[PDB]
C-alpha cells in the first residue's frame, strides 16, 4: 500500500505518524515544496524575542528522522497537480526543475493557507512583511535590530499580530496596530478582557487604532507611511497580519471547494474524490458548542484531523469526535484562554448566549501571593448548558480552559459545574475553585 502525504507542518506531519503505526508496512512517500521540513511558526514570538537563540531549532522533525524510520522525504518537491482517477500526482523537483508522475494507493494532502495581503497602492513597497514560516522569522527577526527601523505598523489584531506587536514593543519600537474591527483579539476574548488587555498594551507602547481601513501605503521605493480612511501613521516597517487565504487554487476543478476556497471534507476527511483525503487549516472541523463545522485555523485541530485521516483510510469507521475551539496564549504579564462560544462566535452563528463574569483574587485572603483573575461563563439560556469560557490573570491559571473544554463536549450544565469536585489546598486556590465560582453564580442567576 503506498500513501502520499502532501505537507510537512502539523496536518501532513500526524499522518505519517499515525501511518507508521497503524500501517508499519506501507510505502510512505513524504513531500514538501519547501527547504526545510517541520518549522513550527507556533515558536515564532520565542524566536523574536530572544529566548530561542536558533531559528533552525524551532522544529518538530527533522527528515533525516524520518528517513531512519523508512519513510521517504522528499524536501524541494511539489506536488502540482493530482488526477483522482487514475490515482497519480505529478511532482516536480524544485531544485532540478524535473516533473515525474507518481502512482498511489491512498493520498493524504495537507496544503495548509498562505498570508492574506492587502491589494492597495504600495501594496509591496519593501519592507511590508508577512509572519508566517522560516524565512519570515528571520527577516522579521533583523528588524528587531536594525536602528533605522523606529514604527512598525502592523495591520490585523488578532493572535498573530498582537505577537508580533509584543515582540517589536518589546526590541523597543514604537508599535502601531491598525484594524477594521472594534477591540484587539475580539474573536477570542470579549469585552471586558480586551479592555483591560488594551490598557497592557498601550502600557507598554502600543497604540490601537481600531475601525480604520488601511487605503494604501506610501513612500519612496520603501514603505513610509500607512494611511487609512481616518489618519496616516508613519511607518518604516509594516507586518501584514490581517488573516490567511487556503492554498487551493491548484485545486479548483480537482477537488470541491466552498465558495471561500476551502476544501469540502466529510467526518472522515474524505474530499469529494476516491482515496484523496484533506486536512488542516485548508478545511472546516465539526465544533461542537454549536453543532456546525466552522474553519479554526490552529496546530491542535490540523494533528487531530492528520490522524483520523489515516484511521478512516480504508473504512469510514472513526468520525472525527469535534472540536470547542480552544486557544491561549500570554500578552505582557496577562496569560489568557478561551473556548467554545464568546460574543463575536455568537454573533457569526446567530446563537443566544448568557453569561457571568466574576473578577477576584483566585486565593484566599490571607495568602500574600493572592491576586486578580477573571473568569466569564458563557451557557445556553434554555438549557444552561456549558457553551464557551474565557479566563485572564497574571498568574498561569490557563489549564482551568481544559476542564471547561471537555465539559461543553460532554453537555455538562452550570449546576454540574457549580459542584463539581476541584481540589483545594489554600496554596493553589480558593474552597470553591475559579470554575466552581463562575457556575455558583450562575446558578443564582437562574434561581
Ligand atoms: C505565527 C503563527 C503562530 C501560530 N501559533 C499557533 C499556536 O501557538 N497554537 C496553535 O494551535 N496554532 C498556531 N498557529 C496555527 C498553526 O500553525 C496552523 O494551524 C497549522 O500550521 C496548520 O497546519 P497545516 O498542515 O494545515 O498547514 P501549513 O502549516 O500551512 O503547512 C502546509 C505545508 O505543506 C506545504 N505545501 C503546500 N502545498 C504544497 C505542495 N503542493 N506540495 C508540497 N508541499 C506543499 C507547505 O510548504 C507547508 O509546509 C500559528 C500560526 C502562525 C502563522
Amino acid at each position: 500500500m503506498k500513501v502520499i502525504v502532501l505537507g510537512s507542518s502539523h496536518g501532513g506531519y500526524e499522518a505519517v505518524e499515525e501511518l507508521l503505526n497503524l500501517h508499519p508496512d506501507a510505502e510512505i512517500q513524504w513531500y514538501e515544496k519547501g527547504d526545510f521540513i517541520s518549522f513550527c511558526s507556533c515558536g515564532m514570538q520565542l524566536y523574536l524575542e530572544g529566548k530561542v537563540k536558533d531559528v533552525n531549532s524551532v522544529r518538530y522533525m527533522t527528515g533525516e528522522k524520518m528517513e531512519s524510520r523508512g519513510v521517504n522525504v522528499f524536501s524541494n518537491t511539489e506536488i502540482t497537480a493530482i488526477q483522482p482517477k487514475e490515482h497519480q500526482v505529478t511532482v516536480k523537483d524544485l531544485v532540478s526543475g524535473e516533473e515525474r508522475v507518481e502512482n498511489y494507493d491512498k493520498l493524504i494532502i495537507s496544503p495548509g493557507a498562505v498570508p492574506f495581503e492587502l491589494d492597495i497602492p504600495g501594496k509591496d513597497l519593501d519592507n511590508i512583511y508577512l509572519m508566517r514560516g522560516r524565512q519570515w522569522a528571520i527577516k522579521l527577526k533583523q528588524k528587531t535590530v536594525d536602528p533605522e527601523v523606529n514604527n512598525v505598523v502592523v495591520i490585523g489584531s488578532g493572535y498573530i499580530g498582537i505577537e508580533a506587536a509584543e515582540a517589536f514593543a518589546k526590541a523597543g519600537k514604537k508599535v502601531t496596530v491598525i484594524d477594521i474591527l472594534d477591540r484587539p483579539l475580539g474573536v477570542y476574548l470579549d469585552k471586558e478582557f480586551t479592555d483591560v488587555l488594551t490598557e497592557e498594551m498601550e502600557a507598554n507602547n502600543i497604540t490601537i487604532a481600531t475601525g480604520e481601513t488601511v487605503e494604501r501605503y506610501e513612500g519612496d521605493g520603501r514603505v513610509q507611511k500607512v494611511v487609512t480612511d481616518k489618519n496616516a501613521y508613519d511607518a518604516d516597517l509594516v507586518v501584514v497580519a490581517v488573516g490567511v487565504r487556503p492554498n487551493t487554487a491548484w485545486l479548483k476543478g480537482t477537488l470541491e471547494l466552498h465558495p471561500n476556497g476551502l476544501i469540502k471534507t466529510d467526518e472522515y476527511m474524505r474530499t469529494s474524490e476516491p482515496d484523496v483525503f484533506a486536512v488542516g487549516d485548508a478545511t472546516l472541523i465539526k465544533y461542537n458548542p454549536a453543532d456546525t463545522e466552522v474553519n479554526i485555523a490552529l496546530a491542535t485541530n490540523a494533528r487531530k484531523q492528520g490522524r483520523f485521516a489515516v484511521k478512516n483510510l480504508e473504512e469510514p469507521v472513526k468520525p472525527f469526535p469535534g472540536v470547542q475551539g480552544s486557544s491561549g496564549l500570554a500578552v505582557f504579564d496577562y496569560k489568557f484562554a478561551s473556548t467554545g462560544i464568546n460574543e463575536v462566535m455568537a454573533q457569526k452563528l446567530g446563537k443566544e448566549t448568557k453569561a457571568v463574569t466574576v473578577v477576584e483574587d483566585y486565593l484566599m485572603d490571607f495568602n500574600p501571593d493572592k491576586q486578580k483573575a477573571w473568569f466569564k461563563l458563557v451557557y445556553d439560556p434554555e438549557t444552561t448548558q456549558i457553551l464557551g469560557a474565557q479566563l485572564m490573570s497574571k498568574a498561569d491559571l490557563t489549564a482551568n480552559i481544559n476542564a471547561i473544554s471537555l465539559a461543553i463536549q460532554a453537555k455538562m450544565t452550570i449546576e454540574d459545574l457549580a459542584y463539581a469536585d476541584f481540589f483545594f489546598q489554600p496554596a493553589f486556590d480558593k474552597p470553591w475553585n475559579i470554575i466552581n465560582t463562575a457556575a455558583l453564580e450562575a446558578v443564582k442567576q437562574e434561581r
